[PDB]
């Protein structure tokens, strides 16, 4: 019924988001590390890199995914705002294998 419909769509979205977060990580990994990047640049880059007709991703989604990734990797990725303004991200070394493990753990805690 309705509860099943809500449940099923939510589960598909959980999978989608986790997939997208791993691609966002791949995108950050491809950039020159150790310099600031604005949220605006990174979110447009995520959308431009991953979007197609059949796999929509919007600016707001990309921004939240990026924020989630920093939240999971706070020891690797920093985020700063001046007076609640534009978010600016920085990182040095990133490790995908650690990230992949942390993602599954965080997904479990949230229940995906």
């Amino acid at each position: 019924g309705m509860a099943a419909l809500l449940s099923q769509r939510q589960k598909r979205y959980q999978q989608f988001l986790a997939m997208k977060m791993t691609q966002v990580f791949d995108i950050l990994f491809s950039l020159t590390r150790g310099q600031p990047y604005t949220e605006t640049y990174l979110s447009s880059l995520i959308v431009d890199s991953l979007q197609d007709s059949n796999n929509p991703i919007g600016t707001k989604e990309a921004s939240e995914i990026l924020a989630g990734l920093q939240g999971i990797l706070p020891m690797d990725i920093s985020v700063h705002q001046v007076d609640g303004g534009l978010k600016v991200y920085r990182w040095n070394s990133l490790d995908k294998n650690r990230f992949s493990k942390l993602l599954q753990i965080h997904k479990s805690k949230q229940q995906d």
